[PDB]
């Protein structure tokens, strides 16, 4: 069994790290981007069932929510699906202010790593991928703000996930990518 | 106390970390590309106060300047300001050629992890997020130049900056993104 | 000497990792990206001789081959060069489906790192790059594809490669990015 931290009141293992490509540092309101990440098992210890997790935050405002944006996802190969509302947590809100929405991006991986059974096991140095569709509905802004990647894991066969609306009863290392809603950079010559 | 290596007579705690977000591997001479860097507390110890410095680093030249450049950015929420040409580094000219402009990014991150005497603790687990909007003058060019996060620290309350123009008396893992300055590649096909 | 772990049966040292810069989570057939990719020495043990090797990988489907595309690189500020054919593995068809071209880019950086035999030795904290220029011929997609960037290191001075085609007889950090090759995302809203 591997080493936990604890991080509020849950379990981490830094083994489990995620990685971004292509988030652009400032993103218009309105249009969609397209994105990758994966979740890559830098550790020992291979996990029986696996499914990322995003966290959509803004430092500057609370009052975004799931709906205020649009969001598809593919795991590796298997094929587009929109996120559903329904496996996401309750917006949180840190006490220095803000407000972050996680999102379940879970499913099978078009049979890489998948099983017959429905779990993602990640061995070790294997990886997930998710393909990420996202669109900030046209008229809200923020000017800190950032995406999580949230791997989560079951512990052992047959765990159920802890955090209603997310995957996983253990999470692995949390992975940020920060950016802009709004507008572009102006000339600086 | 958290274990330093030194290098280049420096204390360096590799469990600080950086990311970039956007940077572009090629970048137009005279033209503005907004990025975002920011530095994670990895480790288990908190400092008491932090602040991101920046690197612009060519390898083919010596000529690069602070004034060859405009800079500017913003700590996580606070507000955009121009980066300090008194805040940098003299420039250093490594033996195997090539300059470094080494760039002080800190100052309150508009009240997430900074306090009202203007410090910057960085608990474990935590993030500090320079976005950053920057432009090489135009008709300066580099087959082969970086951008190095080096996140700085002070290790004990009361302490002084190391570097002077730096923030920091010990310093963060280095982080690199490489990238030219010039033309893009023509069509291969 | 650095501890090894076995992947594959090939000895894999994860201090020497790999970090991308500028790839792009959608590539358009025919059109040329260009990206940076380095490798780091993130340990204490100075390799005599590296260089980077990299995956081009469609998870979807096993009729692509190195012909399929075209790609130049460039080790940090040496000379833009065509990369080899026969500097690569053959294809690798894993069991789950598709395929992976493996490349190798090794060389030179210019007289950075590297010294007049040839040789490209890694100490501590340093690192190698490389400038790549990559495109694949039109009417060729893939809906979940990657680069795996592959240091390739020399245990010792007189080592020789393991891999036909590839550089070094251990290996660091897998690093990976995903992507797809296609049309990018139409609008959500
Ligand atoms: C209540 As609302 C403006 O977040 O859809
Ligand atoms: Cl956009």
């Amino acid at each position: 069994g591997p080493v936990y931290r604890e991080y509020k009141g849950f379990r981490v293992n830094d083994n489990i790290v995620a990685d971004f490509i292509g988030v652009p540092a400032v993103i218009t309101p309105g249009e969609t981007i397209e994105f990758s990440v994966f979740y890559t098992n830098r550790g020992r210890y291979a996990y029986p069932d696996t499914g990322l997790n995003l966290v959509i935050w803004f430092s500057d405002r609370d009052d975004l929510r799931r709906e205020d944006f649009k969001l598809f996802y593919k795991v590796s190969r298997a094929d587009w699906q929109e996120q559903d509302p329904a496996k996401c947590w309750d917006p949180q809100f840190p006490a220095e202010g803000g407000v972050h929405i996680a999102c379940q991006l879970s499913g099978p991986d078009g049979g890489i790593l998948s099983k017959p059974d429905g779990t993602v096991p990640l061995p070790e140095v294997e990886s997930v991928t998710a393909h990420v569709r996202l669109a900030f509905r046209e008229g809200i802004t923020s000017e800190h703000a950032g995406i999580f990647a949230l791997p989560g894991m079951l512990d052992a066969p047959g765990d159920k996930s802890i955090i209603p609306g997310l995957f996983g009863n253990v999470f692995g290392r949390l992975q940020q990518a920060s950016f802009r809603l709004g507008e572009g950079p102006s000339s600086l010559y």
